[PDB]
């Protein structure tokens, strides 16, 4: 193996797809960034430990910038009004073999296929109702 | 529409696959749990709280369980030897548009594609190289 | 350039072989992991620091698991029923060329190199005779 | 029978070879040195006891020196420049059978294998990377 | 890709070119040393933080050798009589394209191009007159 | 001699190269401006000091504007979104002869080459990986 590649990131289909490329590898956390300014880019981090004896960690952050008004390369602020920021930890028992974690990653795309309620409650920029 | 429905989690292509089903709003969280023992099941809950003045945040929570039954006292329980357990924060401007948020939901599905590196080094029970 | 790789730990044939995958590089400990449960899986960890004014000195470590499960209660995880545990130290002056530490390279696995006195007691239980 | 005999050390080539023979062992330490000035000699010795009760811990240790005349008031002596100092403690639990014990020998003589990364990170003088 | 490589830092027009490799990487710290004893290697070191919430910067340190051998103790050792040191720390802002990041690259490289005012005065243990 | 005359900074050859001229010399700092408003500028300063007994050092300064959505002329806040710094220090013992000198700038232009790591890693927005 050797994960560490490029890959889309945003599939629009061809034509406007995000690729994000390895841009850093300081302290084993595994950065991807897309062909932007920092302030504008999409970016991925990842990294895995030992959480306690006996759980392991995946920490996967994800920053998507505001696109809509965008001037790109300019310099848009406050910071936060242009930037989403994802967070997801993944907690796996050392118990787990590859079939589980096969398993994991399942549910972990199920959660977000398109149509189903917690990624269209998002796109709509709504709750549950 | 109420977004609140029943989605399958795990597709196993059709033949066991993971649903999980609308059960609790109690304190606006909502929840679902597959069709088990609440001792088995497995549970995703969502709820979205205006963080900032000028953020919404999102947080979805995901439990896998590992189902085993379990002797205590002479006497069979249907039990989880563990549970692994996601557990994801998306906050977001309240700037961001609809084809904004799209825009977010696109980037968390092209992350865990079948074949990206994250997914592949979840299942492999791998760190990033 | 990268030496923070997978490789084999144990050519065990060309069939059972043990192979190790880098899994985390935090705070200057390169770790690898072979695949499957974290709780039966081999580990290897290597580090290298300035012990002193004129030394760098390496720690490698290296686990190797007894594979098995354990079954409590009905419940059976996939456990190592015991480790060996290899540990060691490797001082090198800062005077040591690149064919210095060739040597020394040579003399460690001569140090094991099959049929030899040191490894043929480990293989055997047995000290020496 | 005797696995306490001369060996081979250093292959370097079939004429440039260190060869170690016993010297002594005392105290349950078989020490081999090899030929000429003691002060310029390669030594390895190794010990195995019962670290604990289920335990037995081999403790190896392998010194290389780095040949030279030390000349002081006209006075030349054969010295070892310095010496690299490699010093390995191996754990094996009483239950490990004659198998178990040579896989962890072919562990340790796949960590040091050639071209593998351990091996070559200290053959050049440099960390993981 | 993988921008960690090996590279030419002195070009004495292929004859005696000094070129420095990938050695280490331990603490986020990209380093690079020639092919000498550690005591006399040429060394280069890289790593880039974000400092600020607004800035990321780049520290870049060279060490040049001036090699010597030196008799301690009536032994002779492998020195560096004394090393010159640059450093370089290099703040860019986050809302800086790579096109204004390839500027950067060029105004440094400008600086230092053979024949113009900084790397004569260099040259020439001269100031600036 | 006389070092301080205008030279290219950026060369995009021969159209669109960017000057910088000697614009100021107090204190004995020689300084270079491009043809802009100060808060838009290339600056580039250098001066030379005997740091320590055994050492002198050469402080040598630049500053880059960013250019990308600039306005030229414009008044653009806050200042530190819109300029990258550079701050290299060069300690050259007393001992080094013209020749060593003479080396020193070729390690320094060595590793800003084209094609070398650090400045395809800036150019590219990157850390090492």
């Amino acid at each position: 193996a050797s994960n560490f590649t490029q890959f889309v990131l945003v599939d629009n289909g061809g034509t406007g797809d995000v690729t994000v490329a390895p841009s850093n590898f300081a302290n084993g956390v595994a950065e991807w960034i897309s062909s932007n300014s920092r302030s504008q880019a999409y970016k991925v981090t990842c990294s895995v430990r030992q959480s306690s004896a006996q759980n392991r960690k995946y920490t996967i952050k994800v920053e998507v910038p505001k696109v809509a008004t965008q001037t790109v390369g300019g310099v848009e602020l406050p910071v936060a009004a242009w930037r989403s920021y994802l967070n997801m930890e993944l907690t796996i028992p050392i118990f787990a073999t590859n079939s589980d974690c096969e398993l994991i990653v399942k549910a972990m795309q199920g959660l977000l296929k398109d149509g189903n309620p917690i990624p269209s409650a998002i796109a709509a920029n709504s709750g549950i109702y």
